[PDB]
């Protein structure tokens, strides 16, 4: 190992605030942790320095000073669109080669201790018209964190997710993030979260609880 | 035949408009079609008469005064969450029974050409411990519409449904419900379904042009 692939339940979930923390929980446990975006769409670097890969940056110069932006994010467009339709637009002559991007990012496992891989978009958005997001976090042998939104809904979006992931050959968990202003989630969502819970062999655990279980899960 | 069920990608995506229009189009084309809503959450029925069954009731009565809101629809609960939630903490000696909703839902079959029964939350939903929405729509043997939202995102969730419902054993189609003041649909999400589609033996379809086929579908 080790690799952990990160995705998200839908949109709004808040996957690269949790993928920094995780980052930086592990960094400051002696678990050298690099963050990628191998692919990211609805970018313009010549005018915002705040994209997924932007902010994985500066993390992980902390680590090392050398790292740019080409090192840790390889397929960038424009559009908002699932990069299948961003890269067909932009880029009709360069397919998104998940072979290439599988090599580059197990390069990394030479000098990390954990490589973190966010994807954009789900879990089922295409890359290429064969591949999903799914099909790279599999061909990519990674482990799987998919964080969930903590709205009400959330429990229909988890289990959809649940349905796919238990139905590949992976090891994931679903984490829920937790806003600390959320005055619902407890009393309106968390009831079934935890009957779910003793009925599963796989349990929906909340991000903010659950920093030192995913390192463990991670690095297993 | 018939009956059809209708459930939802995500809560912001109109399934009771969609409903609504589907059973006004069957209706006006000879098709004796009925609205019911077994299942609903979030109500108060005392304060507000604006609920999906109340709105259902509404154009039910045009084609039999005699209807009430019993009639209708059969579990309701003031509580937004899950229904297996709602049940638990304000009927706790009264589980939703789905042998009885199959036979009060079928028993229309005799005076309707169509049922239409739509669900509450999603298909993954929470009905007893044992059942969620789509084991209840399994159970009836009816057929499925699962409604989409139109906004950026609506692949994903489409893809994962599509991934559930094809895996189960029933007949489905997943159609968007598109806004008319939507200026992004086409040009963002839009080529995605198109391709999807060539390479599907089930297409996404548009529900404001699809009420032919989706009366075609739903009859069948
Ligand atoms: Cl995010
Ligand atoms: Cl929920
Ligand atoms: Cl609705
Ligand atoms: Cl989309």
């Amino acid at each position: 190992g080790h690799m952990l692939f990160i995705s998200a339940t839908n949109t709004n979930a808040g996957k690269t605030t949790c993928a920094r923390l995780l980052a930086q929980y592990c960094n400051a446990c002696g678990v050298k942790t690099i963050l990628l975006k191998p692919i990211e769409t609805g970018v313009n670097d010549a005018i915002n320095h705040s994209s997924d890969a932007h902010l994985f940056l500066q993390d992980n110069r902390l680590l090392d000073r050398s790292l740019t932006l080409k090192d840790i994010s390889f397929y960038r467009y424009h559009k908002v669109s699932a990069p299948l339709i961003a890269q067909q637009e932009e880029d009709p002559n360069a397919p998104i080669d998940t072979d290439n991007l599988t090599q580059r990012l197990h390069n990394f496992t030479k000098t990390y201790d954990l490589v973190i891989v966010e994807g954009a978009g789900g879990l089922c958005v295409p890359i290429t018209l064969e591949e999903n997001m799914l099909d790279f976090a599999l061909k990519l042998k990674a482990k799987m964190l998919l964080i969930s939104h903590d709205n009400l809904g959330l429990i229909n979006d988890c289990l959809l997710n649940d349905f796919l992931l238990k139905s590949h050959q992976l090891d994931y968990k679903i984490a829920i993030n937790l806003k600390g202003n959320n005055t619902a989630f407890h009393s309106i969502s968390l009831p079934y979260i935890e009957l779910f819970n003793t009925r599963s062999n796989n349990p929906i655990v909340i991000f903010q609880q659950s920093l030192k279980v995913l390192m463990s899960f991670a690095l297993k």
